[PDB]
């Protein structure tokens, strides 16, 4: 497991660190988005905050109770390349910006929790 996560974040690590290098496949794209994604789920195990990242996946991560009716949920959404580079620690989600859509008053300590994978 830790070694195909290795292995899908190698395949696209190339054009992570230079956008101008080739665009990876969509299949390799979403391997790499879903094995770090759960990677993250496996090193935070929880419920208290879902990740998103369409169109490949969505993950829960991090212990704690269920958000109070009536308050946003915990939610943490952002596109496939914004992930991985937060994934990867090429990118600190505290200078993602706008790119990293959150809501809920736990979302930011996803922060904790990256980088899964370095390269």
């Amino acid at each position: 497991d830790p070694a195909k996560t290795l292995e899908a974040v190698s395949a696209v690590a190339d054009w992570l660190r230079d956008p101008q290098r080739e665009s990876p496949a969509r299949a390799q794209l979403a391997e790499a988005v879903r094995l770090t994604a759960r990677t993250l789920a496996a090193v935070a195990p929880g419920a208290s905050v879902e990740v998103r990242v369409p169109p490949f996946v969505a993950v829960q991560c991090i212990s704690g109770p269920k958000h109070t009716r009536g308050t946003p949920p915990n939610v943490v959404e952002t596109d496939a390349r914004t992930w991985l580079l937060l994934a990867t620690g090429l990118l600190d989600i505290a200078d993602a910006g706008a790119s990293v859509q959150m809501s809920g008053s736990r979302a930011a300590e996803v922060a904790h929790w990256l980088p899964v994978v370095r390269i």
